[PDB]
Parts: C-alpha cells; structure tokens; sequence
C-alpha cells in the first residue's frame, strides 16, 4: 500500500533521502559523486546531484 511513482525524479521522497545524505556528509564537504551511491535510484547519477547543488548556490547568491 503505496505510492507507485516509476524512476522517481525528484519527490518529497527522494528529496529526503538526499537531505539526510547531504547531512550524513555534512554539506560542507559532502559531494554528490559519493552522495550518488546514498540515492542508488536507477536513472540517478552525479551528474543530476552535483547540478542541483550548484544550482542552490546560484539561488543564494541574489535572493531577494
């Protein structure tokens, strides 16, 4: 009894598990390369966590 999302993009599901990686890691030194194998989601790589990372810190920079 559940959801049944296929290849689950990017949810309140798979967005917890790399809040608790990133955390787990401390997001100061924690990278998506080894963060990649936290997630283990087909469809997943580094490539999309390191992306949406460097995406936050453009968002940080002009927040108004």
């Amino acid at each position: 009894t559940a959801q049944k999302k296929p290849r689950v993009l990017w949810t309140h599901e798979l967005h917890n598990k790399f809040l608790a990686a990133v955390d787990h890691l401390g997001v100061e030194r924690a990278v998506p390369k080894k963060i990649l194998d936290l997630m283990n989601v087909d469809k997943l790589t580094r490539e999309n966590v390191a992306s949406h990372l460097q995406k936050f810190r453009v968002a940080l920079k002009k927040v108004s």
